[PDB]
């Protein structure tokens, strides 16, 4: 189960964050890691379509090859804090698993600037028991975390050395599909 009420960035700029571009996960901190963690690569596009906040997600496990996409509409809880019902889709946006109650994640932007962000997510999926996940994002694939986001990690009272890097994972990303999915 999740345990954190993440605080959103003061002065969070939603239009800048939800601009249609892609964010790559470069480092992450799972507060409830599985006994045997599946080391996934992940990226998302965040945008606005017809005035609705949307995110498209991409997960890729570079060992098993497991790959999946999702699209979500985000509902506002407060500035920088959202609740997202996800639907699993193929890369083209065709629905594989429909939206359903209890399949959602919360999403809090704790820090963001033009190139980087720190987010918290809490995933709820059926009868699974999942915990908090923090992620450092960058606009550039596998970019080393800069001082601004690392300082935000500290300011959240988290230790960056505890984060797991995805940068050495042989990750590949379908960023064109993520961008196009925002309308789906
Ligand atoms: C490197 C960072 C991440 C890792 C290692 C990771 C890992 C995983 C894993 C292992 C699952 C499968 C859960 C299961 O069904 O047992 C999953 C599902 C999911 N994750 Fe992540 N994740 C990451 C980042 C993110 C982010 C940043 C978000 C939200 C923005 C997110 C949202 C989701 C959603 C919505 C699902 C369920 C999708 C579906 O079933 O259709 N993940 N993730
Ligand atoms: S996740």
């Amino acid at each position: 189960a999740c345990t954190k009420n993440a605080i959103a960035q003061t002065g969070f700029n939603k239009d800048k964050y939800f601009n249609g571009d892609v964010w790559y996960v470069t480092d992450y901190l799972d507060l409830e890691p599985d006994d045997v963690p599946k080391r996934y690569c992940a990226a998302l596009a965040a945008g606005t379509a017809s005035g609705k906040l949307k995110e498209a997600l991409y997960h890729y496990d570079p060992k098993t090859q497991d790959t999946f996409y999702d699209v979500s509409e985000l509902q506002v809880e407060s500035l920088g804090k959202y609740t997202a019902n996800f639907k699993k889709v193929d890369k083209n946006g065709n629905v594989k698993v429909a939206v359903t109650a209890g399949n959602y994640y919360t999403f809090t932007v704790m820090y963001a600037d033009d190139s980087s962000a720190l987010i918290h997510t809490c995933l709820h999926k059926g009868n699974k028991d999942l915990g908090d996940l923090y992620a450092v994002l960058n606009r550039n694939k596998d970019a080393a975390a800069g001082d601004k986001v690392k300082s935000a990690v500290s300011a959240a009272t988290l230790e960056f050395s505890k984060f797991i890097s995805t940068k050495e994972n042989n990750c590949a990303y379908d960023n064109d599909s993520l961008k196009s999915l925002l309308t789906k």
